[PDB]
């Protein structure tokens, strides 16, 4: 029983709705094929437990969104009259690490993490607590914690390159090298988005609507997420077809 | 310009706001002398980043608490009616992960971190993820995010118990043990003490006022962060001066 006009703005056009609707069953029913597809793995080969965790989540999320993504406590209506997507931040903080300690263990075949998975990690945990800290605030106090944001995430990104350039030092000269440089690719393209998608979204400057900018996160998402997952685990298939041959 | 009766409910009484005020006087004091002691140690020897790093972050949100606790967006006004400390549980996720890092390497002396510290940090991420979430939820919601709060928990306080049994073991026969001995009665107690007051607050069931809250975590976070990392520091120093003698 409390009102405020902002909580009741428009969240976008119906065509945005329709496009951000199917776009979570796309990503549902790929979530589901590649669950089967790595269970199917679990069984029959050796499967790590990142990919599989991380597309669990990104699978339930979807599933939460569509049903829920305008309901507390997925979505925020705050007393400053905005709304924030705790959802989306929420998912980041459960996924975003698993991706970065797959990320520490590319070829999957040490037990042992560095000394950057520790800093990696804390800098990329800061980033979102700092960009979600941004999107609740109001003013120019939002452009400081965004700022803090930028200052962890470039961190981040600092350590996720050295991961990428000493894992393609240590792959095998051939498809793996290739792979694992497509990964990278992938990983930078997809990961610096959502700071764009921040800015122009609701949170930011609001160039976007709520499902404008729900498009736009759904399609960054399944790179991030889905394909990024399936490319590592192909490259750890690699590195064991080829120490079984090259020891 | 948003009007709600819950946002104007009382903070607590004169007393538990003196005794707020008071509390987080005494921690950032407490913190900078800590700090300058760390400093001084880094300058004349060896210190560890997790101390000085989760100190830093103690006396910030202490201060920030001080000023700003039921301002935007330390404190998250909803059109449930009911207010999210905010300021809270972000500054767990920055802290919580650095002081399970340093769980992980007791000794000071490994640069490797086992698959154990992963899980660990990992599942409590999750744990204040769901915990922040139920607090933003309302009616049996509520009740359900805080059940994956508590498995997440679990799982944490599982892999805390095996590293400071393994870490038991690790570290030499007389003071050391000890002060592991110490670190994990004064870890369980302040960490399983947060979940406690998160149902006795306005959060949970409010028996205690927001300024009741505050009190309460204030004492538990001096103990879960300052005194915890002086012992563990303590016990680094210990290990130190132990493998010159005894190698
Ligand atoms: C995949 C890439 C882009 C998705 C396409 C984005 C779809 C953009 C939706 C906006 C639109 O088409 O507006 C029509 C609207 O229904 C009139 O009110
Ligand atoms: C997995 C990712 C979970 C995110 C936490 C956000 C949980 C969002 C839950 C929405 C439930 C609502 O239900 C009330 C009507
Ligand atoms: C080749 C020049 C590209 C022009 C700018 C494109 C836009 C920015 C994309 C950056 C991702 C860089 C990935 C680096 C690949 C690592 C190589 C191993
Ligand atoms: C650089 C990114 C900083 C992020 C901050 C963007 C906030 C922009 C903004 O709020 O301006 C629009 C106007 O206030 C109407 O809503
Ligand atoms: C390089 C790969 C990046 C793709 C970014 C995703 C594309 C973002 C699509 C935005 C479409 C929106 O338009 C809806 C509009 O706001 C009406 O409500
Ligand atoms: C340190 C341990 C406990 C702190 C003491 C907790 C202080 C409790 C405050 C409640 C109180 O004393 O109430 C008086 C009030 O001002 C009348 O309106
Ligand atoms: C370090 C811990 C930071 C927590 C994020 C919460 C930030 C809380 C910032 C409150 C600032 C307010 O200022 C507006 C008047
Ligand atoms: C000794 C019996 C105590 C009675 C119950 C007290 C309340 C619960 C406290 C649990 C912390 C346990 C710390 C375990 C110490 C590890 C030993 C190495
Ligand atoms: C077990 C902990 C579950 C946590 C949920 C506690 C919520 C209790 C509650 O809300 O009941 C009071 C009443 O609704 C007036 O505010
Ligand atoms: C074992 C160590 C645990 C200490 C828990 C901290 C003690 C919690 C103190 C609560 C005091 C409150 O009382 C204020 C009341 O709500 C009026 O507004
Ligand atoms: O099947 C349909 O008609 C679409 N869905 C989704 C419609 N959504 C709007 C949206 O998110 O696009 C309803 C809602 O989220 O409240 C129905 C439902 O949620 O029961
Ligand atoms: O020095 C004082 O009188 C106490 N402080 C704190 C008073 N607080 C209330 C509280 O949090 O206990 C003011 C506030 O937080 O708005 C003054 C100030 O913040 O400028």
């Amino acid at each position: 029983q409390c009102y405020c006009a902002g909580w009741i703005e428009s969240r976008g056009t119906n065509g945005a709705q329709t496009a951000s609707n199917v776009l979570q069953w796309l990503a549902a029913g790929f979530s589901i094929l590649l669950l089967m597809f790595y269970a199917y793995q679990t069984w029959k080969s050796t499967c790590g437990w990142e990919e599989i965790y991380v597309c669990a989540i990104e699978m339930v999320k979807v599933i939460l969104e569509f049903f829920f993504e305008f309901k507390n406590p997925s979505m925020l209506y705050l007393a400053t009259g905005h709304r924030v997507q705790w959802l989306r931040y929420a998912e980041w903080l459960l996924t975003c690490p698993v991706i970065l300690i797959h990320l520490s263990n590319l070829t999957g075949l040490s037990n042992d993490y560095s000394r950057r998975t520790m800093g990696l990690l804390v800098s990329d945990i800061g980033t979102i607590v700092w960009g979600a800290t941004s999107a609740m605030a109001t003013g120019y106090v939002k452009v400081i914690f965004f700022c803090l944001g930028l200052c962890y995430g470039a961190n981040t990104f600092f350590h996720a390159a050295k991961a990428y350039i000493e894992g393609y030092h240590t792959v095998p000269k051939g498809r793996c090298r290739q792979v694992v440089t497509g990964m990278a690719w992938l990983f930078f393209v997809s990961w610096g988005m959502f700071p764009i998608l921040f800015i122009l979204g609701p949170e930011g400057f609001g160039v976007l609507s709520v499902y404008g900018s729900t498009v736009g996160h759904t399609i960054i998402d399944l790179m991030s997420k889905n394909c990024w997952g399936l490319l590592g685990h192909y490259l750890r298939v690699l590195i064991h077809e080829h120490i079984l041959i090259h020891g």
